[PDB]
């Protein structure tokens, strides 16, 4: 079909960090780029098109039950595959990712009306608090 | 008027890069502050000023009709110039893009609720497909 | 408890720095990943869990009172030290950022109904428009 009028969501990006060294693109600006989706807006009338493309910086996913392995990869991260498991240890939530990091998950837990959460890899902990919106 | 109330979308920013540079800010951080768009919010009560500077991509956005040419300055990608074309090779749309870098444009088709993009430039191919939202 | 449902908006963000070095994200990234905030949307049922965590800008407050000088460390910016003021020259705000950069400052007025706003440091201005929402 002619007919490109939608609003598009991008869902595959392959070699987009080739085409932008392709345009002399600096370094930044493509380590950046390669983390964003693309939602992209055609109006076409006849042969007259008008199109915005939409940026924006590529969300996290990760579905689970817990006590069933599954594999992850972390795009829009690192980048790497880990085997993940999640247990419950009281009402603490906690994540082991088994893969090329050592101590790598993470931990969700509630106290009060606040969401708790931990990162960690390596020797490094990364400490998160939320407030219900 | 000395009312400056009001929630106020940014329509251009020029010289943003000029400036962030003369404050010492670093190449990587400017590259990303020049991709972006500001929302001011301002509550001004007589003398007193509250202000909220909110961030968000800028977008990419470009009108063309299929068989008229049209000139073209590429923002938020490499900044060039090029004399685009937008024809039609069966149902596959198709832009050449005149210019420095050559063999560089790309060719967009719909098949099923996909639509498929093929960005070239030199020997380098990008494929990206989007999902009708 | 157990029950993670709601839609989390995060208020605390410690050694998110540290974390992202030991997963060996790259400079440019973590420049910009720490002027982030995130909305983690938790769906649970049971041991069940689906989970979508999105990324968004840190807001940029400022708040002032017209002809009272203040102390100023320059936040999303070069962390430097100024002694701002911000005065009236007849419906044109003028602020003055005392420091090491000499010129430093900004005008902000309205002429109709766009926002103008002229930043300045050193010999270099940034020439900014908005329009009211
Ligand atoms: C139909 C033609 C399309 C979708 C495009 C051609 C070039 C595009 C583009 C838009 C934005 C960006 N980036 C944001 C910073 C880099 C790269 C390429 S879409
Ligand atoms: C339940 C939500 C969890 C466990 C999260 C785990 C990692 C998250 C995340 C998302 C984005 C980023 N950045 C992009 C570069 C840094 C780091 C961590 S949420």
């Amino acid at each position: 079909t002619r007919d490109f009028n939608g609003t598009w969501e991008m869902e595959s990006n392959e070699n987009f960090e080739g085409y932008m060294k392709a345009l002399d693109i600096d370094f930044a600006t493509r380590k950046i780029a390669v983390r964003l989706t693309f939602t992209d807006v055609i109006d076409q009338d006849g042969d007259n098109f008008k199109t915005k493309a939409t940026s924006t910086f590529l969300n996290y996913d990760v579905d689970f039950t817990v006590g069933v392995e599954f594999d992850e990869y972390t795009k829009s991260l690192d980048n790497r595959h880990v085997k993940a498991l999640v247990t419950w240890e009281g009402d603490v939530l906690v994540c082991v990712q088994k893969g090329e990091k050592e101590n790598r998950g993470w931990k969700k837990w509630i106290e009060g009306d606040k969401l708790y959460l931990e990162l960690t890899c390596g020797d490094q902990v990364c400490r998160q608090v939320f407030k219900k919106k």
